[PDB]
């Protein structure tokens, strides 16, 4: 009850910042997450015995893939913590609980392959879930872990609060499907500009939480350049492996996934920042002004990719 997690001074201070990197010490990541739950939600939100057992089972069900791994889970949860802490009064007790767990669980059992590769392979998960294939799997895996004996961190919620929190987590995890992001942001753009955006409208909150999830999910483009640049290697190691596996099905992959076309990556990163990342953090900044540091860091990293192309690095 009276047992806080306390981080070393440099982490205690930097963890409050959007651009915080959780570091290379894996054994510190569970404590970093509990710390964030305690400050974001409260020390009463979860039974520490159950939370700790939930965290370690979530960890175990992330695979040793280059990018979509346990470190990504905790990184995405930290970005959400930073958004919730800079927007104190906009989010309910249930939403603060649901969203940190949602981010931690959002890529459970990822194999490092896209929804497209599952469909072209004809993977069983592509027959069980026709759209947002991996994301429905990620939510499925979250529910499984919640139902392990001693793992139900939500046991103290009423029946109706329990249903609301699982519904928040489900929508949050589905929203991490980048194919759904484009239409969600376009709708949020219209609503903000015509002035119809209303945070008491549940369908509107849903969309705003969706954008937050995309923002947290892409947060590696909002770090200091060296973090962003070295994380890019990890994401491309998965892309190129998927490209290799496309060639083994006798399908030439898109150039982004073809390790024979590494030269095209700087230009492909520009397209990604311009088409996806910058618009995402722009709309998020309009809806939640205190999240402007994410947009600023993202523009700084666009400029750094522009310098790569111009041969300045
Ligand atoms: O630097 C870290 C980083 C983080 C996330 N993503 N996601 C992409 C991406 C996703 C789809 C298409 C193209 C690029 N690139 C990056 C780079
Ligand atoms: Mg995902
Ligand atoms: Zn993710």
């Amino acid at each position: 009850g009276l047992m806080q997690f306390t981080l070393p001074v440099r982490l205690c201070k930097e963890i409050e910042l959007f651009h915080f990197d959780i570091g290379p010490f894996e054994n510190m990541w569970p404590g970093i997450f509990v710390y964030m739950v305690h400050r974001s939600c409260g020390t009463s939100c979860f039974e520490l015995e159950k939370l700790c057992r939930f965290i370690m089972s979530v960890k175990k069900n992330y695979r040793r893939v280059p990018y979509h791994n346990w470190k990504h889970a905790v990184t995405v949860a930290h970005c959400m913590y930073a958004i919730l802490q800079n927007n104190h009064t906009l989010f309910t007790d249930l939403e603060r609980k649901g969203l940190l767990i949602a981010c931690l669980c959002h890529d459970l059992d990822h194999r490092g392959f896209s929804n497209s590769y599952l469909q072209k392979f004809d993977h069983p998960l592509a027959a069980l879930y026709s759209t947002s294939t991996m994301e429905q799997h990620h939510f499925s895996q979250t529910v499984s872990i919640l139902q392990l004996e001693g793992h139900n961190i939500f046991s103290t919620l009423s029946s109706s609060e329990y249903e609301q929190v699982l519904e928040i987590i489900r929508k949050a995890i589905i929203a991490t499907d980048l194919a759904l992001y484009f239409g969600n942001r376009k709708q949020l753009e219209e609503m903000y500009q015509t002035g119809s955006l209303n945070l008491n409208n549940q369908s509107h909150r849903d969309r705003v939480i969706g954008l937050m999830m995309t923002a947290c999910d892409l947060c590696s483009v909002t770090k200091l350049w060296p973090v962003t640049k070295l994380t890019a290697n990890d994401i491309y190691a998965e892309f190129w492996a998927e490209g290799d596996e496309m060639k083994k099905l006798g399908i030439q992959p898109i150039p982004m996934m073809d390790r024979d076309k590494k030269d095209e990556v700087p230009q492909g990163q520009l397209g990604f920042y311009n088409a996806v990342a910058i618009p995402c953090y722009t709309t998020l900044t309009q809806i939640l002004p205190p999240t402007e540091p994410l947009l600023k860091a993202c523009r700084d990293n666009l400029s750094q990719w522009e310098k790569v192309i111009r041969g300045e690095e």
